[PDB]
């Protein structure tokens, strides 16, 4: 405990002297950090001084998670392996609501049963990744130690009982609404005239209070997708209200000094040229790794970066014989196998890889 | 038992009532001219109280530590309401309110409350009604609920199925900055309504300036009813006859009703200094005097003003009601010893 900081203190100086990389610069080394929400080089300074918690959320409207939630996730990938606390945070109180961000029409109104067993589902995938995880990055030389940390929560743990007059009184009485109204993903909605519940105006503070019930356990930062930064951006200003305004003592704190304050930020768009699920019942381990051998030679350096733990020199190797002559698909292979074996284990890469060469 | 033999004698009434022998509790107001505006329909809210012994409740925020003349009309109709029978109920906004102030506001709003409800009663058996084993009123404080009501549940039952831009085009929220907390009030004054529904309190009395908010109510309990997962709340309320109304009290520094505030003397100048052409009115709404005393007290006050017989009727009947009969002799001999 005592020596994990005294660890952190040496890399500190390491990574100021210029022999080591903080967390940041190491993240923009993999092309993971799109925008951040607030000033990068406190983000920098933060990582670089504080073994910092960080979370990233995602809301349970499948059965299963595909492609497009996992850069996040990489991003608590590395944090695991870097020995920074990290929380997976599953939504299953603000899946009812619904995320109002990128959309016009709202959410349709689905069973509980469903939602329920979308949960459970959505549960045991998130447990199974993080001891995927763990497994991936013993293979490239990252071996846990005691301080690791992840963490798996739901926010039904306190969604379920905390009272309205409770949010109302700590962060709701703070926040004024003309902001709020001005935001983009409710200015759209408004002008186009798709309407708007009161529920999904209150999502904003939902997320908020999340952060805000992390944050007094350490979690100072917030990774989302690229489309969440209004949101973190939001939560950011409404952390440091609960903190500076909160009447319980304990949890009181102006976080008068920058390093202390809340801060966020999001990862790049994926685009392409259905759904590519995590779920080997709904997206066969075979169809993944048609899915990535498939990638666009012009796509498959940054892919290399983002979806493995692949060290820089082994790609720019893999990139070299790429460049020689890229129909032999070498480094979409190598992006399709390391990323199956991160999700679905080694003997499944291997089957699938074997299948694949054997067939095209 | 006595639920079914009350369900009896109402019914009874209204029988009565449709061949023109006996009034409703509506008519029964309007002839005390203590409804301004019905939030609905007039003829409705007649057949409901008619066909039903309705729940009905009035709301007060604890603002001051004291309530005053203003704010009694809907009080009133309470009143009237529990010698009728009718259960009613008196709604603390505690939860909805420095703190140790509010604190202390809450809890002498809350005593006065109590008293003026015994009082009620007391006024109620001088002039005749005597209480019924079927009568009920009831004093809540919405921070029953309001201490651990989840959001979560407020969104779910009623959040998801209001939009905020009607919301954003109310009166007195268009005409604005606001904090996420004072755009939240019409919901939790929407849901405290849904918490007495669920136990009769079918009908709302408010202050005339309490069209707004009664009117988002009404919308508000309805969706609730209609949407609310638990089917042992949920209810469609096809008919008529079952669905949320309510209406408001005329229109009228504060003449308080806490006598360490307002003395007993002053109370009783304030009413005596009422205005010729509006004490008959006054008399109607403010005292529980049958209309043929009033009328013949207006004819003797007819006969010379001067002498101000119905502003001191008026003014010993509101005294006696608020503070008790020797309060009221006390303050009307003092008033003629110096007068
Ligand atoms: N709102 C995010 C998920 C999320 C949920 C709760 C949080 O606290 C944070 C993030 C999304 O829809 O992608």
């Amino acid at each position: 405990i005592e020596e994990g900081k005294k660890e952190w203190a040496q890399f500190a100086q390491e990574i100021k002297e210029g022999k080591r990389k903080s967390f940041v610069e190491h993240l923009e080394e993999r092309g993971l950090i799109h925008d951040v929400v607030g000033d990068r080089d406190l983000l920098h300074r933060v990582f670089t001084e504080k073994r910092v918690g960080i979370y990233a959320g995602v809301d349970p409207t499948a059965p299963s998670m595909h492609v497009g939630h996992m850069l996040p996730f990489m991003v608590l990938a590395w944090g695991y392996v870097w020995g920074l606390p990290v929380t997976f945070l599953l939504g299953g109180a603000t899946s009812r609501v619904g995320d109002p961000t990128g959309r016009l029409k709202g959410r349709e109104q689905v069973h509980s049963s469903v939602r329920k067993a979308n949960m459970a589902s959505m549960h045991m995938q998130l447990k199974k990744l993080g001891a995927s995880i763990e497994r991936y990055g013993e293979k490239h030389g990252y071996k846990r130690q005691m301080i690791w940390r992840r963490t798996l929560t739901n926010n039904n743990v306190w969604w379920n009982k905390t009272p309205l007059l409770e949010v109302l009184r700590d962060l709701g009485a703070y926040i004024r609404i003309g902001p709020m109204l001005g935001r983009d993903t409710v200015k759209n909605r408004m002008e186009r005239g798709d309407g708007m519940s009161f529920a999904e105006f209150t999502y904003p503070l939902m997320q908020a209070w999340d952060w805000w019930m992390l944050f007094k356990n350490g979690c100072q930062v917030q990774v989302g997708g690229s489309d969440q930064y209004g949101n973190i951006l939001f939560g950011v200003g409404a952390v440091k209200t609960i903190s500076k305004n909160t009447v319980l003592q304990e949890d009181n704190n102006p976080l008068s000094d920058d390093l202390d304050k809340p801060i966020g930020f999001t990862t790049p768009l994926l685009t392409t040229s259905n759904a590519i699920w995590l779920d080997k019942d709904m997206t066969s381990t075979f169809e993944l790794y048609q899915f990535f051998v498939r990638t666009p030679d012009d796509a498959v350096e940054r892919y290399l970066k983002m979806f493995t733990f692949l060290p820089i020199p082994e790609i720019s190797k893999i990139m070299e014989e790429q460049n020689q002559d890229p129909s032999r698909r070498v480094a979409q292979h190598a992006l399709a196998y390391e990323f199956v074996e991160l999700i679905h284990g080694k003997d499944e890469a291997d089957a699938v890889s074997m299948q694949h060469r054997q067939l095209f």
